[PDB]
């Protein structure tokens, strides 16, 4: 299948990208170097991941080695929750650019629809464990995102973890200048997102599936939580194709016309994860994987469930 998907700005976005959350600064430079060598062009980043410097080191080295040119790369980052104020947006984007050593991003996302109290702390909590919000709203933050495109800092803007009503809010904004190009959402066999995907795709919004392997390294995991990579039913599908479970889990969203961004810092896995253009999941496989849905979110926090813009009260 084609390796890129057309965005609403006429640019093409590689459907397979490298995730970088939890890729430690001490190990991510090599991860990104290897990724580039074996063919990844899309890298998913974020200021909150606190490793954009080191990702930037890897990109700079591969540009200088003449392994890739800037135009071939598709670099994504995200505006963190503590920078939703219209006056903070450009500075946040420029810090990301400075750290990545880039002069533009291919795509910049609102990381979560929620604004958090501005300050040094990424996750300000109050004495009883609830996040401290900011008095910002989706539409004003979007307007600030639009300014970034008009200033040439970013080629496309989008959103992440927005429910369909929050997407609709942007789409219905009087004087909207740019539609969101992408909604990046959690998506895998345990959370198949049929309704939000159908909604987004019907609105001309490209969907990126995050945590496609089930984010086994997430810091709030419980030992009794369901584990995708270890699911015997998926291992069986993989063995049938002489592929790994991870390869099946990456190919799955690709065949749903989604972009997918598996994370690894392990060079062997980074290479393995990219080798998913040489097989196809059958109808039956696709159906079987979809049937494993349990509306189970690996990326959601109790501490945010009182925020006025918490996205997961809605069905989708
Ligand atoms: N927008 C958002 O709110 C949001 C939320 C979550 C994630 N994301 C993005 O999506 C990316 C991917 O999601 P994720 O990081 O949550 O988790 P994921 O990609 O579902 O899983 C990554 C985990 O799987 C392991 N792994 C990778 N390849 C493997 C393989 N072939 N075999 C066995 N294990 C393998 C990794 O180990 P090693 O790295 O140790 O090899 C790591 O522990 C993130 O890094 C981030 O870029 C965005
Ligand atoms: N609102 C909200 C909200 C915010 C965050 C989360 C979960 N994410 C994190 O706790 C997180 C924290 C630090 C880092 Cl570096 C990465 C993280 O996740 C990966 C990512 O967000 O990309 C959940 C919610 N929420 O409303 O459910």
């Amino acid at each position: 299948m084609a390796s890129r998907i057309l965005l609403n700005n006429g640019a093409k976005m590689p459907i397979l990208g490298l995730g970088t959350w939890k890729s430690p600064p001490g190990q991510v430079t090599e991860a990104v170097k290897v990724a580039i060598d074996v063919g990844y062009r899309h890298i998913d980043c974020a200021h909150v991941y606190q490793n954009e410097n080191e990702v930037g080191v890897a990109i700079q080295e591969k540009l200088r080695e003449q392994v890739v040119k800037r135009e071939e790369l598709f670099i994504v980052s995200k505006l963190w929750c503590t920078y939703h104020e219209k006056g903070l947006v450009k500075g946040a984007c420029q810090k990301t650019l400075s750290d990545l050593k880039l002069d533009y991003l291919d795509l910049y996302l609102i990381h979560w629809p929620t604004g958090f109290k501005p300050g040094k702390e990424f996750f300000p909590l109050d004495e009883s464990g609830n996040v401290v919000p900011s008095d910002t709203n989706i539409l004003d933050t979007w307007a600030a995102m639009e300014e970034l495109v008009d200033e040439g800092l970013v080629k496309a803007i989008g959103i992440s973890n927005f429910n369909h009503l929050q997407v609709e809010m942007i789409l219905n904004k009087p004087g909207l200048k740019y539609k969101p190009a992408v909604n990046q959402i959690e998506c895998h066999p345990y959370l198949t997102q049929e309704k939000l995907i159908q909604y987004c795709q019907s609105k001309g919004i490209v969907v990126t599936a995050y945590s496609p392997l089930g984010s086994p390294d997430r810091p709030w995991a419980k030992p009794e939580d369901p584990s995708l990579l270890e699911d015997p039913r998926i291992k069986a599908i993989a063995a049938k194709h002489n592929k790994t479970t991870a390869q099946v889990l990456i190919r799955f969203p690709m065949q749903r016309n989604l972009v997918v961004i598996p994370k690894s810092v392990t060079p062997e896995r980074i290479a393995e994860n990219f080798k998913v253009f040489d097989f196809e999941l059958s109808s039956q496989d696709m159906t079987t994987l979809l049937s494993y849905n349990r509306n189970w979110r690996v990326c959601a926090l109790l501490s945010c469930t009182s925020h006025k813009d918490y996205p997961f009260h809605e069905e989708f």
